DNA sequence: CGTAGCTAATTAGCTACG
DNA sequence: CGTAGCTAATTAGCTACG
């Protein structure tokens, strides 16, 4: 079970989505951020995000 | 569009036309003037100093 | 201090083409 | 039709000098 991240959806509201993909967006040497892919359930389109620093990959 | 002689980070030199170039200057100060370039070999993107001559 | 935008990975959502 | 190719969108640190 992956766990579910609250984000703004690019509708305007608020919801608990959990992402179809997790990745690590990082230039080599160092960390970067964690992005994952969402789906919105209104619109039923996809939009991107960054995730909490200690999300699971 | 003035070529700048910089030196490529492979090391080797040349005469390149800097694809963005602006003012890096802080408060009160004159600061320099950055050029973005391309090295040609590479295909890398690489920020270099112009002269104080340079339009910008 | 100050500006500017590349860099990394990922894929949906197009367009293009054979 | 099937497939292949390009871009938008997502972060923040990095680098250039004086």
């Amino acid at each position: 079970g992956k766990k579910p991240v609250k984000v703004k959806t690019p509708a305007g509201k608020e919801a608990e989505l959990v992402p179809e993909k997790v990745w690590a967006l990082a230039p080599k040497g160092r960390k970067g951020v964690k992005i994952g892919l969402f789906k919105d359930p209104e619109t039923g389109k996809y939009f991107r995000h960054k995730l909490p620093d200690d999300y699971p990959i």
